[PDB]
């Protein structure tokens, strides 16, 4: 299956977003990261991101797929925009949960994750 993330100035989760932010994919699927607004991209986090998994990163305004097959949470970002922030789960039980939730981000960037865990089921 294919989905996609679009980037945006506003969303209800207030400015600079991800929409939906969070995202429960098979593993398999993929995701486009889509700018609906200029000025944003897409990368991973450091050490968010399954092992298994390779980084990432787009050039600001870059429509961007990419395939996810290792299992476990990927925390993305933004490069210029340092609330937006996002999560694509492969599968159930990830194993790399805590590399996500344990992190200290600056809060609303760090509550933007903790909330895209949550609605993930985990
Ligand atoms: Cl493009
Ligand atoms: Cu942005």
């Amino acid at each position: 299956a294919d989905f996609e993330v679009h980037m945006l100035n506003k969303g209800k989760d207030g400015a600079m977003v991800f929409e939906p932010a969070s995202l429960k994919v098979a593993p398999g699927d993929t995701v486009t990261f889509i700018p609906t607004d200029k000025g944003h991209n897409v990368e991973t986090i450091k050490g968010m991101i399954p092992d298994g998994a390779e980084a990432f990163k787009s050039k600001i305004n870059e429509n961007y797929k990419v395939t996810f097959t290792a299992p476990g949470v990927y925390g993305v970002k933004c490069t210029p925009h340092p609330f937006m922030v996002g999560v694509v789960q492969v599968g159930d039980a990830p194993a790399n949960l805590e590399a996500v939730k344990g992190a200290k981000n600056p809060k609303k960037a760090q509550e933007r994750l903790d909330a895209a865990l949550a609605a993930l089921g985990n």
